RNA sequence: UGUACAUC
């Protein structure tokens, strides 16, 4: 199975083995745990004419070697360091494999870099053999992440496909493990036009979303990276939610995103809503402090605070923290307020 | 004291 020379190699016989002693045995090599690491270490310094002697053994066959186990790290190197030539060369050998590799556990890194270094013709090339199998790959553990280096390099025009396919069904895919991520994506590279809709159905379904387990992502990257009316939109949902949803264990984290990235006006009527709202005999504050979630959400309330507004919080507090200490979470609340005295 | 994101 294995040749004498990849044989030999492994019983550690040739120290000093340079790329050009494997003449022959690239393939081989390139399919062997430690013959390809042997050439990926050559590859990154050898010279253009061992690259080439190197790739001449693989061009053929690159396929096979895309969808190996070790030998994916082959092909990947010479789409960082390999001539313009030979990168233009392995997308051909790619040319009507591009579904097939984005399905593959190993092809699916190939596909990846191939994306990042080749022209954008033929990007575009590679990104229309999905066309109707945008939701299939998606949903894939291996493909998802190539629909997410598309969004990342391709020309934003190419990918109208994706948001076509997207349409209709934002929230199912909001909360689906992989689709929360292409969706992000999609709200950093897209066009206006592709956004706007996207948009539009996370803010009809905003209130389930923060309390989804993958949705609440999406809910907090608009917040840190959205345009204020969107911001705006989701702070809106939170007002006169403040106490509940931050004693939930997802939509916790997207209140404290409101509280961190509203409107000053946005973040004063959501503190004081905590301030003032009464949770039984005490304040929803109280409550808050005493929560295993919304003690976080307290914390970065008095962060970001005006100090006008901290100096409210903090009166609100005062009374209670003799009786905080009697809580798991409570004691929380006193090693913020060290930092504040 | 609290939630996601994959190869030698």
């Amino acid at each position: 199975g294995r040749s004498r020379l990849l044989e030999d190699f492994r019983n550690n016989r040739y120290p000093n083995l340079q790329l050009r002693e494997i003449a022959g045995h690239i393939m081989e090599f390139s399919q062997d745990q430690h013959g390809s690491r042997f050439i990926q270490l050559k590859l990154e310094r050898a010279t253009p004419a061992e690259r080439q002697l190197v790739f001449n053994e693989i061009l053929q066959a690159a396929y096979q070697l895309m969808v190996d186990v070790f030998g994916n790290y082959v092909i990947q190197k010479f789409f960082e360091f390999g001539s313009l030539e030979q990168k233009l060369a392995l997308a051909e050998r790619i040319r009507g494999h591009v579904l097939s590799l984005a399905l593959q556990m190993y092809g699916c890194r190939v596909i990846q870099k191939a994306l990042e270094f080749i022209p954008s013709d033929q990007q575009n090339e590679m990104v229309r053999e999905l066309d109707g199998h945008v939701l299939k790959c998606v949903k894939d553990q291996n493909g998802n992440h190539v629909v997410q280096k598309c969004i990342e390099c391709v020309q934003p025009q190419s990918l109208q496909f994706i948001i076509d396919a997207f349409k209709g069904q934002v929230f199912a895919l909001s909360t689906h493990p992989y689709g929360c991520r292409v969706i992000q994506r999609i709200l950093e590279h897209c066009l206006p036009d592709q956004t706007l809709p996207i948009l539009e159905e996370l803010h009809q379904h905003t209130e389930q979303l923060v309390q989804d387990q993958y949705g609440n992502y999406v809910i907090q990257h608009v917040l840190e990276h959205g345009r204020p009316e969107d911001k705006s939109k989701i702070v809106a949902e939170i007002r006169g939610n403040v106490l509940v949803l931050s004693q939930h264990k997802f939509a916790s984290n997207v209140v404290e995103k409101c509280v961190t990235h509203a409107s000053r006006t946005e973040r004063a009527v959501l503190i004081d809503e905590v301030c003032t709202m009464n949770d039984g005999p005490h304040s929803a504050l109280y409550t808050m402090m005493k929560d295993q979630y919304a003690n976080y959400v307290v914390q970065k309330m008095i962060d970001v605070a005006e100090p006008g507004q901290r100096k409210i919080v903090m009166h609100k507090i005062r009374p209670h923290i003799a009786t905080l200490r009697k809580y798991t979470y409570g004691k929380h609340i006193l090693a913020k307020l060290e930092k504040y005295y």
